[PDB]
């Protein structure tokens, strides 16, 4: 693997993440979220648009036509020409790192030299609702009819399978909440997060009024143990699953450039990181909360490294029950872990998700200097997979700030 | 024969069946992909844990329902639990585009065996918007011009660059004397898995078991007397109708892909090896123009000439772009669609891609060494075409008991 060859990051970006329905998206399209992220990405670079080789959305809810209609929609709100393809992907909730994974498969392979790999999701616009009926002749296969079950019954299957209590559950919600909430405070999401303008719409009186989103929306900063300990159980009687934690249902997009390592040098790009593996793997579709816990050690082992070697994580927090299980079976440092907090309080944009958690880890791992060298995003995913991805930490910060 | 080539060791499709009509209008999405998962594990004695991937292109369901029912036909394979699977959309090129993503991953070292499939069941899933429009359209044009119909851009090509209604019916006829011959010839048979599935009768109401074998598309007494007959379907003066068109079908198609090293140890025999692929952006208004563009990349990238190209899978999307990109780039129309397209045999979207993988590497399989270098290509809804260069397979040739 020859140095010019690596697949490099020149820029990562997302929008905020506001709740569904109520937040400050709800009268936003799809097509709104994703042009103002793959914009930022020219913008940041002065690339012309003409010489990316493809934009890949990861996107989970929508009909499959429609969305991939959205996305060359939003290319060319964006300023993108008619030139450049695009397509989506869907792996469920790690579809929008797939997008950046594919992306980087590409490059390596040679199909072209600069992509775009990003996420979207509405949840506003696409209810997560199966349409039809059900093959009847999924009866003779357990595993298959396993993939029908709601995300929060897996939740609760994880909780009650490996012992995950209650009170651990929702001290990770709050933890969530608290570094968000810090890490909002203290300006760390001011470089991944794109402002967007658009409008509110009162449905009672029909007033309209702009408004620019900045921030995420769903961060609760009086979250506690003792308010969350009052939500009752959404998916089971006697359960431990609640809304408090669980992700937010939420819309946004994210979006990444990549590179080979060459064509940035040519361009006098500051590389912001460099993509090293991907893993994909199935697990059991009634616990798919333990994804993580096979990826990473996957993705990890393939970039011929040790858990150790890892030095920051952004592990989807789909539900506490499942997040917790995942740290605590890999052993890892909680202090290396969603360090400015995860969907539990800034939401779950599905498709969004994988894409814009590489722009946070990138940035925080910019932040936190050399040292912090290898980061990896994570998450599991319904129907009963694993995703993740192994990063190196860029150097273009350091020249910039010591040229 | 560099072992790390990605190679093509198995590539099979189901019959393509007419939507709401046809033999597959009571068969579920997950009994299309199934069968077809797994003959590819059947045929090459293939433990399915080896696969690294499952990629399936598929076009018109809600994403995520759709990617559980492929999670659910691959558990119907005999897949186990731990291989993964995911769907992708670049509309009527999905299921090339699975194949293309698999090549990458396995030339990435991401894995080293993949299955690049498509799928579409058009009697299940409507082409049909859902909700509002966003305003925005009306400020940029190209963006407006990705809601035109399919078929009104049909009608902007055959207007713009001059194609006859009766070019456009000549080549349906073509088509379906094409499809009949080699349905009668046996053709198909290698490519195609058959599905064991039920049907209920249109006039009786009764459910009967059926066993599908073929396309049940074809009309062989396809004339440009009978497509004269047709009228319009999206303009009241156009030159495009349901005779010179793709039909609306329900199939799929799979593809097992891994490093030649890897096929070469395990002793299978080749049977197509993946050089390029070009998915490029074109006008959304004349979107049928894809191929024109794509297939030059294509070749280009492989170092080769369009002459040097002995076979083409061009899809017929519509008799219009189809004749158009023909005879734009020159191709001698006795190497393309040589065993029918899609106006006689049909196009479930997100199965085309693949399932002309298989059409396309059967083929040239049968016709010898001489057939070395073929194209699968299709223009795309939104404007964009895709296209991939395959060589033959040397098949036993190259085994340990050559």
């Amino acid at each position: 693997s020859l140095y010019g060859d690596d697949v490099v990051i020149v820029a990562a970006h997302r929008t905020p993440l506001c709740k569904s329905k109520r937040g400050n998206f709800k009268d936003t399209y799809p097509d709104d979220l994703l042009a103002p992220v793959l914009r930022a990405l020219i913008e940041k670079t002065n690339l012309n648009p003409s010489e990316v080789g493809d934009i890949v959305v990861g996107t989970v809810l929508a009909p499959g036509s429609q969305r991939a209609s959205e996305c060359r929609m939003a290319a060319f709100y964006a300023g993108f020409p008619e030139t450049v393809a695009v397509r989506t992907v869907n792996r469920q909730c790690s579809s929008g790192l797939q997008a950046v994974a594919d992306v980087a498969a590409a490059i390596k392979a040679g199909f072209y030299d600069i992509g775009i790999g990003a996420g979207l999701e509405s949840m506003t616009t696409n209810p997560m609702a199966w349409e039809g009926s059900v093959n009847p002749a999924v009866k003779k296969f357990a595993q298959a009819q396993n993939c029908l079950l709601p995300m929060g019954v897996t939740s609760e299957n994880v909780a009650q399978r490996f012992g995950v209590s209650r009170q651990e559950q929702d001290q990770a919600a709050v933890d969530s909440h608290r570094k968000a909430a810090a890490a909002t405070a203290a300006g760390k999401f001011k470089d991944e997060i794109i402002p967007v303008k658009t409008k509110l719409v009162d449905p009672k009186t029909g007033d309209e009024k702009p408004i620019t989103v900045s921030v995420d929306d769903g961060i609760r900063p009086t979250t506690t143990l003792a308010s969350l300990g009052k939500l009752k159980p959404v998916f089971k009687k006697d359960g431990t699953t609640t809304a408090g934690n669980s992700s937010q249902v939420s819309d946004g997009a994210g979006a990444v450039l990549l590179m080979k390592r060459s064509v940035a040098m040519q361009k006098g790009l500051p590389v912001l990181g460099v993509f090293r593996t991907f893993a994909a793997v199935g697990v059991d579709p009634a616990i798919m909360g333990i994804g993580p816990a096979v990826a990473i050690p996957a993705a990890v082992k393939a970039a011929g490294l040790e858990l150790d070697d890892i030095d920051l994580f952004e592990i989807n927090e789909a539900f506490a029950s499942q997040f917790v299980y995942c740290r605590n079976k890999l052993g890892l440092d909680p202090e290396k872990i969603n360090v400015n907090g995860g969907a539990m309080a800034i939401g779950h944009p599905l498709g969004a998700t994988g894409a814009r958690c590489v722009a946070t880890l990138l940035h925080e791992m910019k932040r936190r200097g050399k040292d912090c060298r290898f980061g990896v995003v994570s998450m599991c995913i319904g129907t009963g997979m694993g995703a993740a991805a192994v990063f190196e930490r860029g150097d273009g910060v350091d020249e910039l700030r010591n040229a």
